[PDB]
């Protein structure tokens, strides 16, 4: 193989490896994984937006998928539209003034808990994860579960996304998916009318699709926000000058766009080819699996010159960290609002967060995440 996606040196910093792949071929056949690896921006953008020839529902290539496992992320048009519009409608019903107030208060509270800490603190377990958990459960309108236990179940699902590389990772993910399903079932039965769960219940599609899709909102919301915050904090702690900018709404728009482009946690996004189709110069055939390395696409220098740097003058609307097309991230607006509020809380907190040891990364290849981010607080 080109490299081991779970090798420690790759996990420590995968972007040079992505770049070597991209420089050799933006659409490369990985024979041991039996998949195309797509690292070019143009090709990833093409595949994401074409659900006619590239799908997320493996039933379209004659794979058996029981009805009880269907979900918004594994359905394609036309079945995808009903549950997708249901979720968007429930999202759009949430008043943004309240959402922003909740997100800002959570971020400020967890930062204030850090003030007065004289030793080394781990920003993953002390900020990124608890903020994400309270953020997603406030949005859902449900009581937060225990943070440590919830992180353990959720982590099993994240690791299972790499089961094609390490098959032993599949089984813990399935047990964990079942646990999160029971959690979601309890919320469906008991949640207040305030919040996203109450709105989704009102809008309601097969009950299995709704429950699995809400589980997806919970897990995707928690893990994506948690891991984005960890990566962004890692960059801010090494480059505090990023927070020393104008700090106006528009200046922070550009900064947030760059932070999501660079530190968006989704490294890989898979599709199946339903009908033979060229991708770049290559012919992809019905039945082929494609892994879109969207974090690599977000460092493609043909689109992002000096790709590894924060540059505040790039054209907006280019990065693929939220996907593109029918399956584009449901929470992209919530996530940008949330990160804006974190930046604002950091600036108002007046706290200096200096490195107290290296950023340490977890052996997760699909969804990048820090295992630990040790800092001193001054
Ligand atoms: C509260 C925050 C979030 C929620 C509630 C959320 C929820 C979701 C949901 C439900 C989907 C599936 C959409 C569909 O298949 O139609 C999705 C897709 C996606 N999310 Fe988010 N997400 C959140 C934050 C984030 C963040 C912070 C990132 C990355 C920075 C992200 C990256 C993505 C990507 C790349 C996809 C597309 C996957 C694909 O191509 O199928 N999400 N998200
Ligand atoms: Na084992």
């Amino acid at each position: 193989p080109i490299y081991d996606p779970l090798a420690p040196s790759v996990i420590a910093d995968p972007y040079p490896f992505y770049r070597k792949l991209r420089e050799t071929n933006t659409v490369h056949w990985h024979e041991f994984l039996d998949s195309w690896v797509v690292t070019g921006y143009a090709e990833c953008r093409q595949v994401l937006g074409d659900t006619t020839n590239f799908g997320s529902d493996f039933r379209r290539i004659d794979v058996e998928i029981p009805d009880t496992q269907l979900s918004v992320q594994s359905l394609d048009p036309p079945e995808h539209g009903a549950i997708r519009h249901l979720l968007v409608s429930a999202l759009h019903e949430q008043p943004l003034s309240t959402v922003r107030q909740q997100f800002a208060a959570i971020a400020a509270q967890h930062l204030a808990e850090l003030s007065g800490q004289p030793g080394t603190v781990d920003l993953v377990s002390r900020f990124a994860r608890p903020v994400a958990l309270r953020t997603i459960t406030a949005f859902l309108g449900v009581p937060p579960p225990d943070g440590a236990g919830f992180e353990q179940w959720s982590n099993a699902i994240v690791r299972s996304m790499d089961a094609g590389i390490e098959p032993a990772r599949a089984e813990p993910g399935n047990q964990a998916r079942a646990e999160l399903s029971r959690l979601v079932t309890h919320w469906l039965a008991e949640a207040d009318e305030r919040g996203f769960v109450g709105a989704a219940r009102r809008a309601a599609v097969p009950a299995a699709v709704l429950a699995n899709s809400l589980r997806a909102v919970l897990h995707a919301g928690y893990e994506s926000v948690s891991r984005l915050l960890g990566g962004v904090l890692a960059r801010l702690v090494r480059h505090p000058e990023l927070l020393a900018g104008p700090a106006t709404r528009d200046a922070d728009e550009a900064l947030v766009d760059e932070l999501i482009r660079l530190d968006g946690p989704v490294q890989a996004d898979a599709r199946v080819c339903v009908r033979d189709q060229p991708v770049g110069a290559q012919l992809v055939r019905r039945g082929d699996v494609l892994v879109l390395f969207i974090a690599a696409a977000n460092r493609d220098p043909a689109v992002f010159p000096d790709p590894d740097a924060v540059r505040l003058t790039r054209r907006r609307g280019l990065h693929l960290a939220f996907g593109r097309g029918a399956h584009a991230c449901l929470g992209a607006g919530l996530a940008t609002l949330q990160l804006r509020e974190v930046l604002g809380a950091l600036r108002a907190g007046g706290l200096r967060l200096a490195p107290a040891g290296p950023a340490a990364y977890e052996p997760t290849a699909t969804l990048r995440g820090l295992a630990e981010l040790p800092v001193s607080v001054r």
